[PDB]
C-alpha cells in the first residue's frame, strides 16, 4: 500500500523526506542544534519512496520537502499541474551503476563483463529512468535515439549489443533487486539501506548541465507569505553552513556532495 512512512519528531517546521540509513540524516540533527536558540522545532515525515513528499507539500501536510533534484521537481510540477518551488540547493550525488550480487560478493568488477542476455534494473519515474538510460549509454552498453534534454525511455533504446533486458522498477527497489539481476542503477537515497559501497560501483554518471541533478529544498510557491516564512529562512541559513557542509561529507562518506 502507498505512502509508507514514519515520523521522527524533535515554531514547528514540518519537513518531508525519504528515509536514508546509517549516519546520512545527521545533517538534520546538526540543523536542529543550530536553530534551537531560535525557538524552532523540526519534525520529519520520512517516506519510503519518491512518489509521496511533493504531494504532502502541495496538500499542506508539511512545510518543506528535501528529497529530489530539479529535474524530478520540474517533471512532477508539470505532470500534476502544480508549482512548488526550490528555495535552496543542497547536494549532488551522481547516480551509479552497481554490480549484481552473489551472496555479498559483486558478480562483476567491469561493465564489459555484464553477460549477454543479462538484466539491468533502472528506476521507473521519468527523470531517473531517463538518467539511468543515458548512464547506460555513456557506459557503452546501449545507444539511444534521443539526446540533449530529451527524456529517454526504454522505447528509445536504438542499439542493444548484449541483448540486455532493461527492467524498470520503483527507484526505492533497484538496490534490493541486486540479489537477482546482473546490474542496477541506484539513486544515493537507497544505497546505504541495501548496504552498498558506492565507491565499488561499476560506473558513475559523468559531470557536464549537472545542475539539473542538484538536490533542493522545496516549498509551496506562496510560502513567503506564510507565518512560518521567517523560521524557514533560518532553517535554510542553518543548512547552508560550513558546519552542515562538513557533516554531510562526513556522515555520507562523500556519497553526497554539497553544492553551496
Ligand atoms: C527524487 S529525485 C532523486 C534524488 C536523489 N537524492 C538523487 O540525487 O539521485
Ligand atoms: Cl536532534
Ligand atoms: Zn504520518
Ligand atoms: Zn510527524
Ligand atoms: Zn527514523
Ligand atoms: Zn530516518
Ligand atoms: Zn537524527
Ligand atoms: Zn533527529
Ligand atoms: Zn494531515
Ligand atoms: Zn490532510
Ligand atoms: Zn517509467
Ligand atoms: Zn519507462
Ligand atoms: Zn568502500
Amino acid at each position: 500500500m502507498r505512502g509508507s512512512h514514519h515520523h521522527h519528531h524533535h515554531t514547528t517546521i514540518k519537513i518531508a523526506t525519504v528515509n536514508r540509513s546509517g549516519s546520512e540524516e545527521k545533517r538534520w540533527d546538526k540543523i536542529q542544534e543550530l536553530v534551537k536558540k531560535d525557538g524552532i522545532t523540526l519534525e520529519f515525515t520520512e517516506f519510503t519512496d519518491y512518489s509521496q513528499p511533493n504531494k504532502a507539500t502541495a496538500d499542506g501536510e508539511v512545510d518543506l520537502n528535501a528529497f529530489q533534484h530539479y529535474n524530478f521537481l520540474n517533471n512532477w510540477n508539470k505532470e500534476n499541474g502544480k508549482d512548488l518551488v526550490a528555495i535552496a540547493d543542497t547536494y549532488i550525488s551522481p547516480i551509479r551503476l552497481y554490480s549484481g550480487l552473489n551472496g555479498s560478493a559483486n558478480k562483476y568488477t567491469k561493465v564489459e563483463d555484464i553477460p549477454a542476455n543479462g538484466e539491468i534494473a533502472v528506476p521507473n519515474d521519468a527523470t531517473n529512468e531517463s538518467r539511468a538510460l543515458y548512464l547506460l549509454q555513456s557506459a557503452g552498453l546501449i545507444k539511444l535515439d534521443v539526446s540533449g534534454t530529451a527524456l529517454a525511455t526504454v522505447a528509445n533504446i536504438k542499439e542493444n549489443p548484449k541483448n540486455l533486458k532493461i527492467t524498470e522498477l520503483d527507484a526505492s527497489q533497484t538496490a534490493r533487486s541486486l540479489s537477482s539481476v546482473d546490474a542496477a542503477v541506484v539513486n544515493n537515497t537507497f544505497v546505504t539501506e541495501a548496504k552498498l559501497d558506492y565507491k565499488k560501483s561499476l560506473f558513475k554518471e559523468q559531470a557536464d548541465n549537472s545542475k539539473q541533478w542538484y538536490n533542493i529544498i522545496v516549498a509551496k510557491k506562496d510560502w513567503e507569505t506564510s507565518p512560518k516564512a521567517d523560521a524557514i529562512k533560518k532553517v535554510i541559513a542553518a543548512y547552508h553552513t560550513d558546519d552542515v557542509k562538513k557533516v554531510i561529507e562526513e556522515s555520507s562518506d562523500g556519497l553526497d556532495q554539497p553544492v553551496w
